[PDB]
């Protein structure tokens, strides 16, 4: 899964825009890896950090946490450094057996990559629709 | 958020599975939808759970959770009444604050797409793989 | 009763304004519909919520409930995200006979609108006089 | 907002009858003040009464509650007393805080009136028909 | 299970079509699904409902339950608002097994359709014979 | 209402099988009819029984029952006395007024037997999709 610049295009209520994920790198305290490199000023700007674990004997699977973070820098209207007020974002936590098939474990992932198309999440995300 | 035509596509390596999950109620003292055609007897095994869409005074911040179970049973030796051996399972919280805006909101939920769609989501899953 | 969109042509004192109430759904713990037009985590959102019911052989009658909100506040100067201190709204609740019919449930709700444009509803108002 | 008799045109199933309300009027201790048919009986039979206030001791608020009755008289087996009929009243309320201003009050009242003429409550009311 | 208008007939003893249940929705509170015939008064229709279900996991038991109401309504002496005299009722409610099943249903279901028809139920509901 | 055995076609999803419900003779209380299937495992599994109405009494003596149950065995390989691990149901209560024609007591089985042959239901209980 080599951490390779991602760019997730087509985004947004329309599919119009586009974010930069360009690695930053895997921390070797805890086996997590993120996505940043845009140029920006740093916690004002938006980052992807995807951590993994091993099959350990302590857990008997494999996790995966996708967090993505993209929060609202505002800046008060004087002194110095910017700083976020508002957070508007979310974090996918996977469970996959370590005795669980591929196939099983690429479904999930692309049943979530498809519910995100679904006009059911869509309006409960975009239009904050109650289900019904 | 109406509960309709909810079919999840792409799924697996091959990118040609489907599931169908087409929700047709929710949970009437929570405000939880339940999505999974699979069929009479494999809809107590393939699940998907979207919930809480429904705002309020007392949650000001919006979040909407989704709970995907994609799991394998196996059938008794020489018996009836098969059972889950294997998940493959994922639970993603999307979490906004009270004056988030609908495009933010939208960039998450069809970035989380793409980035499932990406390469590295795809190792990580299907290979178990760190970002490497 | 459906979730569609209901447009309100001209209101305010000089019959000028109008509302696009794109609808969400119906919050289903509480069985009630919701339209409001941005679509943003709501504070200063004007929010529309309607209903009809058919309540136990306790009351043994019919109901119908609408309520429109118009929340204001003034603006977070300095700052970011000014949340919503002052509202004025609408709250209507019919109550019908069971054995009553259609066309006269539609005069106790038409006389209504058209009493609302009437001039003594327009002066306890414009003037704010009270009724004598 | 001294009573003065209101024509309300355009109203009932087929938007297209007219009902007379005259006024009736005490020193309104008890704030509603009443509009209704000519009489003599009718008068104590279709009527709208509307309370305007005139904040209360504890400095709130300014309001107008308006209710609405439309019975059906009927005469049978030799009574003699038709004016006993089916209830019940629209309760309406116009709900302000003190210093709202007049704007935002008769967007209020003509919201409402601008949305009593929508499918949404026409359906709601004539066919008692849910949000679905 | 969509609701739909259900025409049904060939119900009575004349073998004549009857009975159309046309509005449709779901109270999402209380898992009631419609179908009726009140074209103005609520009071005097006929009706056939669903309890649409969901069971949670401690259960299983998906139970669907059909309520039947069929009351007759007098005017005959009187000049308005008919009533009912009589009411003719049904409510049966459908199990499920623990890890479900399907033709077993099919079976229930359908078998009860055939036993409608058959001699002993006849002259045990239609003439209220004890079966002997 | 006499006893015969009951031959019951169209039974099962394509309408395809014969139940065949053969007496048991009359005594939870006289003229509860108790039909059970043919061979000794079937005489402990598959039976339908229903309920009577009583000469004037209060009317809390009355609504005949139907129910229908169909459990169903499991075996081990060359096991004797094979056992229940499944239960399709149906519970059938009906109701009427001791005054209620003979033609509504008619009306309503056949009525359920239409419905129980409707789309509606077939979904709703073969499918275990909720009538939204």
């Amino acid at each position: 899964a080599k951490l390779e610049t991602v760019t997730l295009g087509n985004i947004g209520k329309d599919g119009k825009q586009t974010l930069v994920l360009n690695p930053r790198g895997v921390n070797p305290t805890n086996g997590v890896a993120s996505l940043s490199q845009a140029g920006a000023v740093p916690a004002l700007e938006k980052r992807v950090t995807v951590s993994v674990s091993q099959p350990s004997r302590n857990r008997k699977n494999y996790k995966v946490q996708v967090k993505i973070q993209n929060p609202t820098a505002c800046t008060a209207n004087g002194s110095c450094d910017p700083s976020v007020t508002r957070q508007a974002y979310a974090d996918v936590t996977f469970s996959f057996t370590q005795y669980s098939t591929d196939e099983e474990r690429a479904f999930v992932r692309t049943e979530l990559a498809a519910l995100l198309a679904s006009p059911l999440l869509i309006d409960a995300i975009d239009q904050l629709n109650p289900a019904y």
